[PDB]
């Protein structure tokens, strides 16, 4: 199947085809059909292979557009580093052009991430450190979040950010659908899968 | 993602929605974007009903109608029982009309299967005591088969099956696409994959 292939609107479907976006990888292909359902899924695929849009997708299509001002996000993406906060980013504002997405991470100021958020924002891209600065300070307020992912979560865990993940994801409602992507599936990826996914389908392209 | 959603000839959707079936089970939605493209899969799901769809379809759609007098089998699902072999041969049937499916399984006589077979067959399921006894016989000819399914690898397991399994297998061509259906991934599980398919996605479902 061709991204055309599966049941996007025709605005994400022409937003992939810009981009010369035209085939899911195979983690892509298999987590599509439930991630845009609603389901949680565990990815398990060799580290920084490509799976950007098993997640990107299904929030670009879950996600309708608003204008509301300090508007808190409705989707939260926490990934290990800047350089993949802004990466992904990148990747989901092209693919949900409709949606305001902010990136957040630490080695720079507060003002100018805290005045986007201030503003509004339908998805934050983060780093978990950053993030938690902002939740305990009451500029983050993940009350409203529909889709949370950890990407990169063994570089996450590797980092010592599990408590700060953790911390996160309990800010958010359990109601929420949640997408774990972890390479080796260590004891703390399968902590969380436990304590915070609801019967989470595992896809694993290690082959 | 209802069946309608996903790229299926026509005829095949007419015949699912004629058996009342409109909506996969989150095993089959996984599989499908890949199986449709006639890449290998280890499907862990439950035993018993609720995967059959996720080799039934891709089997249907990759298969093009052959209306060649004793014509050798394109496709090969194996299952544990005797009973489930009955069971799954109506299930493919019933979704692949254009297709002669005939079953192969023990407690009874070798006259009507052998008759069946030497007529013809676009796919056989069969138990693989059975299967490998005509083979022997010269009457199951797997030289043509594209697509191989084990349904239910665990009882196989248990049951004792696993040298017929693999001499099965090993009879077929390896060019073919490999599904394998197992509640538990249990070893052998495991070294079958290793052996006998390409690189398989595996979609865990088991909640
Ligand atoms: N279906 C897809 N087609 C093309 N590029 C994709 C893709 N999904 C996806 O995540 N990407 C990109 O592929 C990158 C990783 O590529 P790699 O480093 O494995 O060559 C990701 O970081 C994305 O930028």
């Amino acid at each position: 199947m061709e991204f055309k292939d599966f049941p996007l609107k025709p605005e994400i479907l022409e937003a992939l085809h810009g981009r010369g976006l035209t085939t899911p990888t195979p983690i892509e292909a298999a987590a599509l059909p439930l991630a845009l359902e609603g389901k949680d899924l565990i990815g398990q695929a060799r580290t920084g292979t490509g799976k950007t849009l098993a997640f990107a997708l299904p929030i670009a299509e879950r996600l309708a557009p608003s204008q509301e001002r300090g508007r808190k996000p409705r989707a939260l993406v926490l990934t290990p580093t800047r350089e993949l906060a802004l990466q992904v980013a990148s990747e989901l504002t092209a693919v949900a052009p409709h949606l305001k997405v902010v990136a957040v991470y630490g080695g720079t100021g507060y003002g100018k991430q805290k005045e986007a958020l201030l503003r509004g924002a339908d998805a934050v891209v983060a780093t978990p450190g950053r993030a938690l600065d902002y939740l305990r300070q009451g500029v983050l307020d993940l009350s409203r979040v529909e889709v949370a992912v950890l990407d990169e979560a063994d570089e996450m865990l590797s980092m010592g950010f599990e408590e700060e993940v953790e911390a996160l994801l309990s800010a958010t409602p359990p109601s929420r659908q949640t997408l774990l992507f972890s390479a080796t599936l260590p004891s703390w990826a399968k902590r969380l899968a436990e304590r915070y996914m609801k019967n989470p389908v595992l896809i694993n392209v290690i082959k």
